């Protein structure tokens, strides 16, 4: 294949594979275009995953090529694609305010002047 | 591995494969425990499929091992199993009757006017 991505070093490989037998696969589900599922890794394993496999801005894993995620010891049939995030059904809208939403309004509260 | 079933001769193989580009696959669908789909063969191809691949009492193909149906040129991903038919909902009950069921009743009725000698 010629590994598309950043192949893991023999050491990296050997330390991640320790968790292989504990990786968990959810049942598949589907929509109008796709078939879906998620793989849950044992947290411990996160600690041993190279840092270039991470999204420094979020703390989650960056997108992984198939060779890469297969490299981690995650194993599944053909044609599965890794994606970063999954939007809910169109009738359901997600929200959030920063725990200190007040400080910020209070900030722009005296600001007014 | 090797081969489960009645592998096709080089002649048969060559014969059937002529239709491979015309074999059609339906979209998959699923219920609780299974995923489903069907493959539709070009009728022409039916004529060239060996006859031991058939169910003489029905005219449909007998069950096919994976190697066997792969042999026919039908190609799909892993884990697919070939089954003969789809039973209907459990509250629906199917029945059939020979078109000549009377032939036999005429026989029995007759046969009961024969050994109806019990005198």
């Amino acid at each position: 294949h010629a590994f598309q991505g950043r192949k893991l070093t023999d050491q990296e490989r050997a330390r991640v594979l320790e968790f292989q037998d504990s990786i968990h696969y959810s049942p598949r589900y589907s929509d109008d275009n796709y078939e879906y599922r998620h793989v849950m890794l044992p947290k411990a394993m996160l600690k041993v995953i190279p840092s270039d496999y991470f999204n420094s801005e979020v703390g989650t894993l960056r997108i992984l090529t198939e060779d890469e995620w297969r490299g981690l010891g995650i194993t599944q049939s053909l044609g599965w694609e890794h994606y970063e995030c999954h939007a809910p059904e169109p009738h359901i809208l997600l929200f959030k305010r920063p725990l200190n939403y007040e400080a910020e309004l209070r900030a722009a509260t005296a600001a007014a002047q």
